[PDB]
């Protein structure tokens, strides 16, 4: 489903991707995702699924128009167009100087020094999960540990029921890659009919938690507005309740695959940090983009006002101009160079968070369960959109080869 080609694209410039359903799924979605990156592909190209947008290709492009909010803008940051559209999240569908006040709080909630203060609950959740595994010789990596370990440490930090995760999950899931089950607006107004009531009951009797910090914050030396407040609790929750998740099963994915690389974090930890940006740039999983605010010359093409383009944070790192070797995982890369967590003003809050994260789990499991592999005949699934994602991860190993702590 090829939208027919708007007359300002030149047709040398036209490579049909579909964000939400690339070619080669199968080999794993960077894979799938850096046939972009091939000689054959102009750096700028005009796609016709998901009904005409623009995609940048190469770091350069991505960083540079992350850069530039004056010609693209973040007010409709989602393909399709509808999605973009309907997208009202605080602080994602704004442009610097608004931005600015509206991220200043959402910081305060989720900064470091929040991520300062649970550092033992995570570090206490990611033990127990583990130690509780550990016995069994086999888990489903994705349902028990990816999505328990990041949403139970956010239920916790807004104070929500552990009960609600499970609509939250399917709410989250349908913005970042669609199913067909719900237009992004339906997705958007139910976790939105979820949100007002506890808002509500927040503005009137605050807690400590990070709700009750959203509803009665200050923003321009007034208070927020309800509307402003469940538009960045909105963002607050599938922010996170998605991406660390799936980020976490790609990079286990990949260490049940390469015992090497296991053992290089086994003897020297110290290259845990290193190891995890590593990660973060082989298996980025984000794409968004803008819209043009005008007519607009970019790179020599023409972009006329109210294009999307794509500008995937994927494809920075896995880019060879910026990354020698971008398919191999090294530890010891002289610059690991990604724009994982975004770029521009937008630059993602929560990485501290999702850092603090990756990096127990990595120290935490290999103490544990230091041998671990994919169980014979699975067949590991990635799936493509906003977020990409593994569909399920079938791990085995022996028990006798664990540790308990
Ligand atoms: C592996 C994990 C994560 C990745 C890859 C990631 C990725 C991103 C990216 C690419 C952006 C910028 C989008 C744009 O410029 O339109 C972003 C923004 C944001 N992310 Fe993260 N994110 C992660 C974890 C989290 C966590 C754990 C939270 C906390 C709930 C969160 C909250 C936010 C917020 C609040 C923003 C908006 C900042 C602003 O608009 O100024 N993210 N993230
Ligand atoms: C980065 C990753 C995901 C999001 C997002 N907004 C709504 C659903 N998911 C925004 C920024």
């Amino acid at each position: 489903n090829l939208a027919p080609l708007p007359p300002h694209v030149p047709e040398h410039l036209v490579f049909d991707f579909d964000m939400y359903n690339p070619s080669n799924l199968s080999a794993g979605v960077q894979e799938a995702w850096a046939v972009l990156q091939e000689s054959n592909v102009p750096d700028l190209v005009w796609t016709r699924c998901n009904g005409g947008h623009w995609i940048a290709t190469r770091g350069q492009l991505i960083r540079e128009a992350y850069e530039d909010y004056r010609h693209f803008s973040s007010e409709c940051p989602f393909i399709p167009r509808e999605a973009g559209e309907a997208y009202d999240f605080i602080p994602t569908s704004m442009d610097p100087p608004e931005q600015r006040q509206f991220r200043a709080l959402a910081n305060q909630v989720v900064g470091m020094p929040v991520v300062d203060k649970l550092e033992n609950r995570i570090q206490e959740l990611a033990c127990s999960l583990i130690e509780s595994l550990r016995p069994q010789g086999q888990c489903n990596f994705t349902e028990d540990y990816a999505e328990p370990f990041p949403i139970r440490i956010f239920m916790l930090l807004a104070g929500l029921p552990e009960e609600d995760i499970p609509h939250l999950k399917y709410l989250t899931d349908q913005m970042t890659r669609p199913d067909g089950s719900m237009t992004f607006a339906e997705a958007k107004e139910a976790l939105y009919d979820y949100l007002i009531p506890i808002i509500e009951q927040r503005r009137q009797k605050p807690g400590t938690d990070a709700i009750s910090i959203v509803a009665n914050g200050q923003v321009n030396g007034r208070p927020i507005t309800s509307d402003e407040a469940k538009r960045m609790c909105g963002l607050l929750l599938v922010g996170g309740l998605d991406t660390v998740v799936n980020f976490l099963s790609f990079s286990m994915e990949f260490l049940a695959k390469s015992p090497e690389h296991r053992q290089e974090l086994i003897e020297r930890p110290e290259r845990i940090p290193a190891a995890c940006e590593e990660l973060l740039r082989r298996f980025s999983l984000v794409a968004d983009g803008r819209i043009l605010t005008s007519d607009y010359e970019f790179h020599g093409v023409q972009l006329k006002k109210g294009d999307q383009i794509l500008l995937p944070q994927m494809l920075s790192g896995l880019d060879e101009r910026e990354n020698a070797c971008p398919m191999h995982v090294d530890f010891s890369r002289q610059k690991v160079s990604h724009t994982t967590f975004g770029h521009g003003s937008h630059l993602c809050l929560g990485q501290h968070l999702a850092r603090r994260e990756i990096i127990v789990t990595l120290k935490e499991w290999l103490t544990r369960i230091p041998d671990f592999s994919i169980a014979p005949g699975a067949q590991i699934q990635h799936k493509s959109g906003i977020v990409s994602g593994v569909q399920a991860l079938p791990l085995v190993w022996d028990p006798a080869t664990t540790k308990a702590v």
